[PDB]
DNA sequence: ATCTGTACATGTACAGAT
DNA sequence: ATCTGTACATGTACAGAT
DNA sequence: ATCTGTACATGTACAGAT
DNA sequence: ATCTGTACATGTACAGAT
């Protein structure tokens, strides 16, 4: 009972599934065949799909998708933006009307991006669907779909370089004695990507590790048959789901709370999966001690304003700069009591 | 344990290692460039190292290696031969067509032209001494004799590579569900597969690539053997069974029908047998030896031994290996196992 | 002038050597 | 314990080709 | 270059078994 | 209550074709 109650209202239906899926591919497709059909200044992205549902960790209903279209750039340098680790200018076709002083300017591509999108949205008479005012900073072009539901998907821009990834991530993916040295040694062979963030603060683009992520997400176990037809259930996934699950709630309450994100978890739970590799550490009959030191642990990085970025160890995503400690004091004091009362907004709508 | 110090004598000498490796490279990497000349019809021919040099459980010293030349062969049908899983015919100005009879790709003429070549080439060799060994009938091989000083065999092993799904006969092999998991699983059976020539048109089914991979991912958990995980000790109970055949192999012409593959198949049906990492702990090297001696014995017994990729092939079948020679071996094995193997002691 | 098969450049797991 | 040679995967440079 | 075909991973849904 | 077996559904990798 309890936390399994909870998941069993967190969990999707498959019909609901089946519906959002369709029409999401439906416009997505649109979407990319508009980017390469045509000269067009992306022509060769492609798509890579990210994120909870195609982890397999959304919960509530099926209303947000995120979806990479990746450009291939070759013979693109990095310069590391002000020592933050994730955040970097590049430099040395028809992305020339995107530069300035030889740098690549995100904000110039972004916007290029961002009219295509828009001008196809206006082509679709199938759908209801729109694209959200934009958020300054943002490196995403969100689109509000209707007709089953509300549904979002944010369509992200993202460079694609194929050499060593950046020295602040020699020291990150700590998975050696989790998932091993093979698999990250293959991890790192892959590319890394740059989405358009923004801390030259409109020409500056962030790391981006989402299809990293999403191998672990589905490759979590140190054995490898963990979550497979022949190998045993685990809890991960699960404590994920009710660790995201709480901070949706409490973000809904509490506007306190704008500035935490699902990604705080998500990195968080990345770091207490290191620190307990072992399968038997996440058996699905613990799964309340399982959440209950995932809890424990995220209370301690408030407590210390400390929750490293598990791929750019130095990048500190509780830092001061970017959450004031009355937030982070507001956050502990919300979980503490949740913690100490069976988790009373559980039971909420 | 006694058999720790076994291991240190049949563990391989980098000084050696280094000296193999760069003679047999030299022939090698030549070889392969020959292949891609002018007309000729192996042309795109790469180049796959395999076997136990290249799955580190080589014994002894570093003088047999295993490279396969493979060529992708697209848009081809196979024919089972007479329902022995491991046998096919190959059907389709194609560069194969001096190779066909009829819709027929020949094995014994597509593997002479290639002998003829590697022949000539090694001709023009005289960085080293080096010559092509007398053809075996019926062996897929064409072995070079290296001297070095030091004797070294290449068996050169001309392969058939196609990338459409594996052959219905394997559907169940490859079991290594509760092991490696079916992901892995997944992931092996979308890599190629190859033929390699065994009447005269025959071809024979190889997974030394999914071996070798098997072999250096051979854990229940990743870190198995990493720098920062637990050492197991299933490639060491390999190597101390591939020594005791080899000794009673160079001792025992009754012997001549068994070869190293038995044992490697053997193993990979105890690896299924015994998933879990703490079955293999080094602590338990004599007990882990010796219920694989187990398991063989009972393989040699019930005269079966199915092919880990092709479950209906048995290599223990009265039709390959007569039930005097298994005999023969099991009371070897038996002494061997109750008398402290003195054969480890042996040269 | 650009294109490209071939081979160099880089990085590290493995396991022998010290 | 750290150091180190081989194998091998992937990214890239460029003589020689087009 | 783009697209379908195949295979099976990851899911949800529910009845019958335990 | 949970587990197991079948049915149902989407996502994804890559072969082969055009
Ligand atoms: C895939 N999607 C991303 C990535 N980064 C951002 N997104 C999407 O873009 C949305 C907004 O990005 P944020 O990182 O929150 O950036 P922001 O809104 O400008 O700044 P915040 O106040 O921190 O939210 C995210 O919720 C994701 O949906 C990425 O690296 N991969
Ligand atoms: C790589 N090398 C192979 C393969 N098959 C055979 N070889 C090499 O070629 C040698 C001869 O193969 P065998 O199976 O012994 O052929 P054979 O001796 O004619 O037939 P048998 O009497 O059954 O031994 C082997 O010892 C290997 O060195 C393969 O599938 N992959
Ligand atoms: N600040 C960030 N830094 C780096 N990557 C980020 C950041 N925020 C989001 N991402 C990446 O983008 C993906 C999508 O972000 P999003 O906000 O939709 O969360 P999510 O993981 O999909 O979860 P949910 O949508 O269920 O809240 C994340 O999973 C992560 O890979
Ligand atoms: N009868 C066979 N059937 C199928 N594949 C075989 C057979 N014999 C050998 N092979 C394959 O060819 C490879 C090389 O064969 P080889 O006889 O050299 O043995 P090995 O595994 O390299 O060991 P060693 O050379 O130390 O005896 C094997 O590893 C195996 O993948
Ligand atoms: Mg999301
Ligand atoms: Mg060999
Ligand atoms: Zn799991
Ligand atoms: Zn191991």
């Amino acid at each position: 009972d309890k936390l399994k109650k909870v998941l069993d209202k967190l969990r999707l239906k498959r019909k609901d599934i089946s519906e959002a899926a369709e029409t999401v591919n439906k416009v997505v497709e649109r979407l990319l065949r508009r980017m390469q059909k045509r000269e067009s200044e992306f022509k060769g992205v492609e798509q890579l799909n990210t994120g909870s549902y195609y982890e397999h960790v959304k919960i509530s209903a099926p209303n947000q998708f995120n979806v990479m279209f990746k450009l291939e750039v070759p013979r693109i340098e990095l310069q590391e933006y002000y020592e933050t680790g994730a955040f970097y200018l590049v430099k040395f076709n028809p992305l020339s009307h995107f530069l300035e002083g030889e740098v690549l300017s995100a904000t110039k591509m972004l916007s290029k991006f961002r009219k295509i999108i828009k001008e196809e949205v206006k082509e679709i008479k199938d759908i209801d669907v729109s694209v959200e005012k934009e958020k300054p900073g943002s490196p995403a072009v969100t689109l509000l779909i209707r007709n089953p539901e509300e549904i979002s998907v944010d369509i992200i821009l993202a460079l694609e370089s194929k050499g060593s990834w950046p020295i602040s991530t020699k020291e990150g993916l700590p998975i050696q004695g989790w998932l091993g040295t093979k698999v990250r040694t293959n991890l790192r062979r892959e590319p890394f990507y740059l989405v358009p963030k923004n801390a030259f603060q409109g020409e500056t683009w962030r790391l981006s590790f989402s299809h990293t992520e999403k191998y672990i997400l589905n490759n979590h176990g140190i054995e490898k048959t963990c979550c497979e037809s022949s190998g045993a259930k685990c809890c991960r996934k699960e404590c994920l789901k009710l660790m995201k699950y709480l901070l949706e709630q409490l973000k809904k309450e509490f506007q306190e709370l704008d500035a935490f994100c699902s990604y705080h978890v998500k990195t968080a739970i990345f770091h207490m999966w290191t620190q307990d590799p072992q399968d038997s550490q996440w058996d699905p009959r613990n799964l309340s001690s399982c959440f209950d030191k995932l809890l424990a642990f995220f209370l301690e990085c408030l407590r210390t304003e400390k929750l490293d970025h598990y791929f750019i160890p130095k990048f500190n995503l509780f830092s001061q700069e970017l959450i004031d400690r009355k937030s982070k004091e507001f956050l502990s004091k919300k979980i503490e009591y949740e913690r100490n009362n069976g988790f009373p907004i559980f039971d909420k709508l």
